């Protein structure tokens, strides 16, 4: 589990996309606001 | 669950963010790779 802020998402998608796709998942930090979290498909449907 | 593609998301991922923690749960496409899915980080917890 990474976590990284918004402006990091935003700005390296397709990186942070490619790190998720090998089987990372990756938490979207925001300043007041509930964290989002990115997980592959397969990981999706396992769960 | 909805579907976007990476071009718009990169675009927009403050909506689709806001989306997410309203109860969404959001593909983002690639073609020719596999789809990543965004949830809260409540539903991610959840599971």
């Amino acid at each position: 589990m990474q976590s990284i802020n918004f402006r990091t998402a935003r700005g390296n998608l397709s990186e942070v996309l490619n790190n998720v796709e090998a089987g990372e998942e990756v938490e979207i930090t925001r300043r007041g606001r509930e964290p989002a979290v990115i997980v592959s498909k397969a990981t999706f449907e396992e769960w």
